[PDB]
């Protein structure tokens, strides 16, 4: 028998409303900074389709030998530049676990979601450890399914969370925002919603950086996961600098942070793995800007499918797949 | 608003049944040889499970410029060496096919047994045109998953093939061995004695390490390296011809003897089969020597393979639409 547990997008919604993401991705975050994850080199396959638009193939095996035994696994995630002009999600995709002990593929699920809840869910780890204690108020520069996804982790793990300060360039997506508690503050310019608390989140597909120093409040956070939003000065007159993992930033340099690094040496304080193992002490915000520059790692989206199929198996959710047919 | 087609195994075997997998292969080569394809880097994660034994993912991406117009997908495709002392295929896994136009996933099937399939289509393919010509015997070292879709293709493009002289490290894998039902299989006690039974040998084994000698060999022999480790140095030295399916993806792997030995310096190889089939290179089938054909293996075929069952299925009326966003 040869058998696949099939997780839509509906059935990963709710096993990530029952288990806790934040606590999934410190777990693996604190694997990661002990060596103990995996991460081969992507399969990559690019095209050009049809209408000349830059199409792709992501294939992202992850391993975890992590806080309740060792996890394997791919996230496969495809994407056309061309996507959005027919209304479809730019990336779309796939994940899978792996039986340890025959390697079987057993586990397959809808994945682009997920790696949105992914994002988020180390947006709230960074803001846990990193961000000023007690903000009442959130900044997203751009409002369509990542703000949506962070505004509903907002509402789980910052409660005191009360009003969302909104721009998108995209007026019209902006204004159809409505977040999780939350009263939405559509404003005019960037500027203004960067300037109206101390927590920005960019969300943004912009190449062209834009955000200077002048615009964060004493005491202020920016988690940069669009990565080509601040300019450079902004990493350099960072009262703190916390990545991921700088090797992955570092092998990225067509994004900013990336690009710096190759210019000599920027002020990176550490990774928030390091903050959560004790190897690196925390900043929170005070004097200036603390920056959080993810690349994003797929080995987080293997640890949360773990989770995600360990509670779809004890709530019976989700549907068995027969791949003999017999 | 995200279907996928779902193919099992048995529907897999169905599709394979009404189209010429042979075929499909040759006409990837041909596309691959024009460079009307792109073939990735493998991706690779290997392991040890708690048994302590050797395990691994690969992920094998491809696209193909050929008769249905431009073609992408994936193999995924994972085995661990403890399976089959548990009773499991050593090999299993899923392929998809992706949309051109919006790059979504839109077929899955399941993909062990068309990995096999695309293996022995591919030492089909070998055969025809590299070959003796009208070989009545093959021999395998190693009678698994892989030794049964051989012998399923050996019936349909090899007739004359009448008898299988057959090893296996475990013989009640060889005296379980039964071919297809044209075959007489004769299980012989020692790989060499397998390999002295014919002029054709398919190696099908899961080795490190080389024990194959040039000596074992009769003049105007024949081998299908699949297992690629099995052959010893000086088998490609002495070679009367040798065969790739893509010479710089052997040179990217020297974990395999014949990608190492093209490290240390120069390996007599004659050209890729492509390159027969386009007439880039002449074929050389054997006559005096032994004639090695060592592929390692192109997922560009799997996908070429993957399209051709996906559209008869679809003709056939065959296959499920599985739901990736639900209610």
């Amino acid at each position: 028998s040869e058998e696949l547990l099939f997780l839509d997008r509906e059935t990963v919604r709710a096993c990530v409303a029952g288990v806790d993401p934040v606590e999934v991705v410190e777990s693996v975050l604190r694997s990661h900074a002990a060596g103990r994850t995996t991460l081969p080199a992507e399969g990559y396959l690019p095209w050009e389709n049809d209408q000349g638009a830059y199409c792709r193939s992501i294939a992202m095996l992850g391993a975890v030998d992590g806080e309740r035994g060792p996890t394997y696994g791919i996230k496969l995630i495809n994407a056309a530049v061309s996507n959005p002009s027919i209304g479809l999600d730019r990336a779309g995709g796939c994940g899978f676990l792996f039986d340890p002990r025959t390697a079987r593929p057993v586990v397959l699920a809808e994945a682009a979601y997920l790696s949105g809840l992914r994002t988020a869910a180390y947006t709230m780890a960074s803001l846990r450890h990193l961000g000023p204690v007690g903000f009442d108020a959130v900044s997203f520069i751009g409002t369509g399914a990542q703000a949506r996804v962070h505004a509903a982790l907002l509402a789980r793990y910052f409660p005191a969370v009360r009003d969302l300060h909104v721009f998108d360039t995209e007026r019209s997506r902006a204004e159809a925002f409505t977040g999780a508690g939350h009263t939405v503050h559509v404003h005019d310019t960037a500027e203004a919603a960067v300037r109206a608390s101390h927590v920005l989140v960019t969300l943004t597909t912009v190449d062209d950086g834009y955000i200077p120093h002048d615009w964060f409040r004493p005491g202020s956070f920016v988690a940069h996961v669009s990565l080509d939003d601040l300019l450079p000065e902004v990493f350099f007159k960072s009262e703190a600098l916390f990545v991921d993992d700088l090797e992955l930033i570092r092998e990225n340099p067509r994004r900013v942070l990336g690009a710096l690094l190759a210019d000599g040496d920027v002020p990176v304080t550490g990774s928030l793995g390091g903050v959560l193992t004790g190897a690196v002490a925390p900043v929170r915000p005070r004097d200036g800007v603390v920056v959080s520059n993810p690349f994003g790692m797929a080995v987080l989206d293997v640890g949360l499918l773990a989770e995600v199929a360990a509670h779809a198996r004890s709530a019976g959710l989700g549907t068995t797949l027969d791949l003999l047919g017999a």
